[PDB]
């Protein structure tokens, strides 16, 4: 009724609930919980794309440009997911990566990778603090698959900073449901904002992990499905070395 | 006499002229060509290491610290070398990788490969232009391997340290054998020490290629030995995400 029409229809084509198909009656090792966590990210990654094919303005994109901007914000928007589900399930006290993928604290200090874990949760910490809303999370979910562009740009340039700033619009209206005041919604913008920025040092950790993991993958018996060993494979290095251009909020 | 002993010494321990193993016979492909530039760097890895076996200094370093700083330098220590023999031999104007690997523009099919040779051009063109000597550059050679630490510092920090102060004082002395004056030594000083500074944003080109191909190896059928293998796995994510602290003469 009050929630703009741009922002009902992000609601509208967000995924279904994805399952990572972890085994679950086994103990946890290192391989099977990284394995379960690249098949949930496969899955993932194919729902990004069909998501992206309902996301208004995507689609008029070079497809090289969709395909780039995939390719470069795969790990913030499942790690902005994951930050959600963990706040709107589990009070924010877990990660719930999927809902046969849940850890707990004490899951996450036998994970073998308890300090990324750590690292993870931060997040959903973080949209405690802030209560963020469905429809801050929404808008502020586009800008992140939004966030990067290469250091030539992109093919659509003029069309892509057409969108992204309709969907920097569009937050500020998501803002306006319920931070009332000039004042609080000023501060609000400033924070959710910094948020976004503060995320690209966060993955840049998990990028790291991940990039080491699949290199070692034989040898740690980690599987990396088709897709997820393609984003990796054509971007990650490339990222990593900071030869993109990370978009920000504030200096 | 007029040459300083640890001059002279580093001129004894260089290495002898390494082969590609290069098969000129059959006509070259980008794959079979950066094959051949791996086997090279496999032979050139192993030369590294016994160098810096002899290097005064070097082996009382602990031993972490030394594999740390040839994992580090590698690729540095490859070109610079690279830049040396080309200089030496065709004048700076083809690549003299080995006796029988020397590339001319014509042999740089792959704009990409083309591009990477062009950056590593530089380091000729410069000898070229500054006339360095051998003596120079045998200094120089040395605090390249000496020019990038951990962040956390190296276990024998005071004995690099010294060590690098050393090779500093020697390249002075090496600088003195030919520029006369206080004023010209100083200018002197100052270009060698920058070309030294700006071999970080060049290596790391070069480093971002070398881990592209690494991760594509089985697609793009191209062979990377086991001891290259290593150094590549252990070090070069780390190493692009700037996880590592780059020395610089100047600000
Ligand atoms: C699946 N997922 C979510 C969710 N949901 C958030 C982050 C990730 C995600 C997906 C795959 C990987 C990783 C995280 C990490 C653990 C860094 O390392 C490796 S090797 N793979
Ligand atoms: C062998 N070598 C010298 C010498 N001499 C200088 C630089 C290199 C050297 C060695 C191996 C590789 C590379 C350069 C590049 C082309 C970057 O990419 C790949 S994938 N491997």
């Amino acid at each position: 009724q009050l929630i703009p029409p741009l922002i009902n229809l992000l609601m509208s084509i967000e995924p279904d609930v994805i399952y990572a198909g972890h085994d679950n009656t086994k103990p946890d090792t290192s391989s099977s919980l990284l394995t379960s966590l690249n098949q949930l990210g496969e899955r993932q990654l194919l729902s990004v794309v069909k998501w992206s094919k309902s996301l208004p303005g995507f689609r008029n994109l070079h497809i090289d440009d969709q395909i780039t901007l995939i390719q470069y914000s795969w790990m913030s928007l499942m790690v902005f997911g994951l930050g959600w589900r963990s706040y709107k399930h589990v009070s924010g006290q877990m990660l719930y990566f999927a809902p046969d993928l849940i850890l707990n604290e004490q899951r996450m200090k036998e994970s073998s990778f308890y300090s990324l874990c750590l690292t993870m949760w931060q997040i959903p910490q973080e949209f405690v603090k802030l209560q963020v809303s469905q429809e801050e999370f929404l808008c502020m979910k586009v800008l992140l698959l939004l966030n990067t562009i290469p250091l030539e740009g992109l093919r659509s340039q003029t069309q892509f900073e057409e969108m992204r700033s309709s969907y920097i619009r569009e937050l500020i209206k998501a803002i306006g449901l319920r931070q009332k005041g000039v004042v609080s919604s000023s501060q609000r913008f400033y924070q959710l904002t910094k948020l976004l920025d503060n995320l690209h040092d966060l993955v840049k950790q998990l990028h790291l992990y991940c990039l080491n993991t699949f290199i070692q993958s034989r040898a740690l018996s980690v599987e990396f499905p088709e897709m997820m060993s393609e984003v990796i494979a054509a971007q990650l290095p490339k990222i990593l070395a900071g030869m993109v251009k990370p978009l920000l909020f504030h200096k």
